[PDB]
């Protein structure tokens, strides 16, 4: 169990995506933080820059971690489990088209599967949620987590 021993998390969005605007990304990270707050002890605060525990970054296929993307759908995006340095860190295929609707795919919802990963936990064989190994829409307007996902935050913190 790689957990956090730390309760106040920071976070820096290293680059952005140009399919969607700042504010857009910004929001989409903001809101997928607050899933998992809302269900266990953790707090996130973002950071303009510095070095955050948790770094987010839209990449392209060789990004330096040994974890290569691969063009369009394939695998999205990856996260690294609890830990210093890349660990807690997500990244994000920048070659994937990226919207905040219904069309494939929603960055919130890829966001809110990597924190999980982020926070410790591993998928999940449970179709209806998030920790699931394939993407599927589910509506975000007022979205929340899927009482598997809580059952598994709420097993690795409080
Ligand atoms: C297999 C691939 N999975 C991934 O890329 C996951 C790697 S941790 C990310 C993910 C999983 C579930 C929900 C949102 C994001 C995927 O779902 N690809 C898109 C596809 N379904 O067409
Ligand atoms: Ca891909
Ligand atoms: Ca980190
Ligand atoms: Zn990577
Ligand atoms: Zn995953």
């Amino acid at each position: 169990n790689p957990k956090w021993e730390r309760t106040n998390l920071t976070y820096r969005i290293r680059n952005y995506t140009p399919q969607l605007s700042e504010a857009e990304v910004e929001r989409a990270i903001k809101d997928a933080f607050e899933l998992w707050s809302v269900a266990s002890p953790l707090i996130f605060t973002r950071i303009s820059q510095g070095e955050a525990d948790i770094n987010i970054a839209f990449y392209q296929r060789d990004h330096g971690d040994n974890s290569p993307f691969d063009g369009p759908n394939g695998i999205l995006a990856h996260a690294f489990q609890p830990g210093q340095g890349i660990g807690g860190d997500a990244h994000f295929d920048a070659e994937e088209t990226w919207t905040n609707t219904s069309a494939n795919y929603n960055l919130f919802l890829v966001a809110a599967h990597e924190f999980g990963h982020s926070l410790g936990l591993a998928h999940s064989s449970d179709p209806g949620a998030l920790m699931y190994p394939n993407y599927a829409f589910r509506e975000t307007s007022n979205y929340s987590l899927p009482q598997d996902d809580i059952d598994g935050i709420q097993a690795i913190y409080g």
